[PDB]
């Protein structure tokens, strides 16, 4: 298991424009296109992202290319953020993937505001952090995914992504 396999489990793979769990136009492995309600706006974003006239459909290779970029962008967003970088730097490789997963799903700004959960993670108070992370809109709206990510923070293992 690694961050790519983990996000592929959590995000799935779809080759045509779909709506994510928040109702927003998306494609591939959780590549958010736009928050605009306009499908035409989403199609412009898609053609721009892929570099061709896609008609709302992409290939697996194209989806994986966007995914490469999006994982990289989540990591760069962590490293540039004054609240997230110290936490990321304090974590082991497996728990770093859990933090990347959160940022991929919710964005840097949202995660960076969880000052209590972040402190508990940096303090390595894993069970406390896990309880605190569940007191979130994130956990309530996507509980199965959040449980997997939280178990990853709690244990430092990939156990929640087996089977
Ligand atoms: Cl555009
Ligand atoms: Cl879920
Ligand atoms: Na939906
Ligand atoms: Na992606
Ligand atoms: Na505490
Ligand atoms: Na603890």
């Amino acid at each position: 298991m690694n961050i790519f396999e983990m996000l592929r489990i959590d995000e799935g793979l779809r080759l045509k424009i779909y709506k994510d769990t928040e109702g927003y136009y998306t494609i591939g492995i959780g590549h958010l296109l736009t928050k605009s309600p306009s499908l035409n706006a989403a199609k412009c974003e898609l053609d721009k992202a892929i570099g061709r006239n896609t008609n709302g459909v992409i290939t697996k290779d194209e989806a994986e290319k966007l995914f490469c970029q999006d994982v990289d962008a989540a990591v760069r967003g962590i490293l540039r953020n004054a609240k997230l970088k110290p936490v990321y730097d304090s974590l082991d490789c497996v728990r770093r993937a859990a933090l990347i997963n959160m940022v991929f799903q919710m964005g840097e700004t949202g995660v960076a505001g969880f000052c209590n959960s972040l402190r508990m993670l940096q303090q390595k108070r894993w069970d406390e952090a896990a309880v605190n992370l569940a007191k979130s809109r994130w956990y309530n709206q996507t509980p199965n995914r959040a449980k997997r990510v939280i178990t990853t923070f709690r244990t430092g293992t990939w156990d929640a992504y087996k089977n």
